[PDB]
């Protein structure tokens, strides 16, 4: 006679998903269903609010997104792929996104939702969690865009670095307006050679020393000129160091992680302007931001030499601290 | 339910959908053949059993509890059982199936897999019987002891005849202090547990012995009892020294063994027990003991 033994392992190319109920899911939307705790072990189907072709199946409290070629009752229709590349291209800041991990074969798709309708910043933090490392490393990782098209990534690292790019362009564009992008070396007000977006090259008065330091930074013979793309890299590196210093700061680090990445960037904006301890010495204005009283914090920030010395820039940053969007930057 | 999708399941049922595919990540509902009130839901290769008082599309009606004692009752060894583990809250039952319509012997071996320790230790264990009633067990050890008591029904009667069920401490025929059933005051229950333990021992000792393990695999449950019986009397090493007769079972030829056992000093030293065991070996039945 015949005994079936079913265990845990997933040893081959059948497309069974690995660690389907591991890790955690970040969701900005709660399901409800039933009052009995012990039936989340049972399948619960629900449509995602305001969407189409986006039925979810909840099980063990996790959302699973499911697609089928053959017409189905509980499965979604197959989603088309986006024309946004995985290697380059980005998704815009004001769109939510859904991050998934899982499998597909012969017109059947089963994907564990890791991030349900969250921001790019939130997803970046979420996928970086250690508990999630197992499910993201042994499955196919994709992003389901707002328009319900899909971007498939070759690996988790490619996705998160895609997302790293998606957030970082915005701080670049913003800072381009406030500080200027310079693709040739230029000597600034005090007499320091600079390039890109406010990147100091050297503490030496020699242009040659600057041209040499720029070469050292880019890793080629530049002759004092760089491309928009290299400038962006230098910027990203500078951003990363600015966030570094914000964490080593006792007054900035707290108000930092308590803001949405848009406001976090408004802080980075000041850091680029008046240095880390200058911004640090604002004190009273930070606490009002922490408390999420934007209209009041904006009023205190205006009461400053900074608002006085740079009116137009200070308004854009302050309006960015009111409405946690990039509304202040247009045209 | 802790570890709900951990360990392994043994099943005598073959589902009507593809195994080992992405396909199993979607739920499948089967209505177990021949069984009334026995809907199951498969997910990720595991069957989940559910009871709700409320009327439902993919659930079972609340199952009646069996009147069989969880502490000293048995289920007939001729019957398949289902073994489940899980939780109950507010009229709703969620049980992961560990053994689906398996024999008692199959269940005992499967519930001993270390991969299953965590889940049997941390949820409620119950047997769903052939007639759809259930025995709920206080803890998994009690279940294990229940099963063990159900397969040993026969070997117990055999050895209680040959070696006697003694409650108060008596002296074995070698100076050894012996209680229960040839075990080196208590109640008949306390003895039965010791016996289960000593049957475990003998079987473990038999497998671990090079000479006995192969000849033991080529035996049906009844002839196994005969072999276990011999080990209870003389030990693994003594039994294993019966190479002549011993090989005749590994060639499945009896009768030629029934007399090549009476050749022994063993037969001459304890003729009554030995004729019985020999007869048991010959017929592969219990007709030597049923009196």
């Amino acid at each position: 006679f015949q005994s079936m033994s079913d265990t845990m392992v997933v040893n081959g190319s059948g497309g069974v998903p690995a660690f389907l109920f591991s890790g955690s899911t970040l969701s900005s939307y709660r399901p409800n269903f039933e009052a009995n705790s012990i039936t989340i072990a049972l399948p619960h189907y629900v449509d995602l609010p305001g969407r189409s072709n986006f039925k979810l199946m909840y099980i063990m409290g996790f959302p699973i997104d499911t697609e089928m070629e053959k017409d189905s009752e509980y499965s979604n229709k197959i989603r088309q792929e986006s024309k946004i590349s995985k290697t380059e291209g980005t998704v815009s800041y004001e769109q939510k996104i859904t991050v998934e991990t899982g499998q597909e074969k012969d017109g059947v798709k089963v994907y564990r939702v890791m991030v349900l309708e969250g921001t790019i910043a939130e997803s970046i933090e979420h996928l970086d969690k250690k508990e999630n490392e197992d499910i993201l490393n042994n499955n196919r990782n994709r992003i389901v865009l707002a328009d319900n098209t899909v971007i498939n990534f070759d690996n988790i690292s490619q996705l998160k670095e895609f997302l790293r790019r998606s957030v970082n362009i915005v701080i670049f564009e913003m800072l381009r307006i406030d500080e200027r992008l310079r693709l040739k070396i230029y000597k600034d007000t005090e007499g320091y050679y600079t390039i890109g977006i406010g990147h100091l090259l050297t503490k030496s008065p020699s242009l040659n020393a600057a041209k040499s330091e720029l070469d050292k930074a880019i890793g080629r013979n530049t002759n004092g000129v760089i491309t928009k793309d290299e400038a962006e890299k230098l910027f990203n590196q500078d951003v990363d160091a600015a966030v570094r210093g914000i964490l080593r700061n006792a007054k900035l680090k707290p108000v930092y992680d308590s803001l949405d990445a848009v406001r976090r960037a408004a802080l980075i904006n000041m850091v680029f302007q008046m240095g880390e301890t200058g911004v640090a010495g604002f004190t009273n204005s930070l606490r009002m931001l922490q408390q999420k009283r934007w209209d009041e914090a904006a009023v205190n920030l205006a009461k400053s030499i900074w608002y006085n010395q740079t009116p137009n820039r200070a308004k854009r940053v302050i309006t960015t601290f009111r409405t946690g969007t990039w509304d202040a930057y247009k045209n």
